[PDB]
């Protein structure tokens, strides 16, 4: 076939009931994402190429970077609460990565404030128990599915994207080979 499970994917062992149509896993720490986020645009351009009715879910894993790692969840928590993804989300990563000013949860604080969010609402969101169990959920589907590595895609908790196994000559021949698959795994 053109695409072969094994190759641009593999199929989950044991398959995750209930699960977000297109899921992605991703951690403030994890330099790909860095690349997958900044210089590829890859949901984006998934998105773009995803069908009718099909929902984009993206969480923050704990297993990098120790403690500010869990803090970094909590405050995609808070950010996915408001609804500032895409305020945050580059700031984050190059206060983690470029310019290494995010070494504590009053830091990671400073790029909401500095976007914009105010104190009072960031300090309310943070303690708030709609964030608590968005923690728990963002925990929950990692745990669904054995997840030791960012970044990750699966496909309705069956299919998990597989991109060691594409042509990485050319960045954008890599991103549609990348979202294509999405889609082929999409209409499965």
């Amino acid at each position: 076939a053109q695409y072969e499970d094994g190759k641009q994917y593999t199929t989950l062992e044991k398959p995750v009931a209930g699960a977000p149509q297109v899921l992605e896993f991703f951690s403030f720490f994890c330099p790909h994402c860095y690349q997958f986020e900044e210089v590829l645009h890859i949901s984006d351009n998934v998105k773009k190429k995803l069908p009718e009715g099909v929902k984009m879910t993206k969480y923050h894993v704990n297993f990098m970077g120790g403690d500010l790692g869990k803090d970094l969840t909590q405050a995609w928590a808070v950010a996915m609460a408001l609804g500032v993804e895409d305020k945050v989300t580059v700031p984050l990563f190059e206060g983690v990565q470029k310019t290494q000013t995010i070494r504590s949860a009053s830091d990671i604080r400073d790029v909401f404030i500095n976007a914009g969010i105010k104190g009072e609402e960031y300090d309310a969101a943070w303690n708030s128990f709609v964030v608590k169990s968005l923690v728990a959920q963002q925990e929950k589907a990692a745990a669904d599915v054995q997840l030791r590595g960012v970044p990750a895609m699966f496909v309705n908790g069956k299919y998990q994207l597989n991109p060691q196994g594409m042509d990485t000559s050319n960045m954008d021949v890599f991103v549609q080979q990348y979202a294509d698959t999405v889609k082929y795994l999409s209409e499965k």
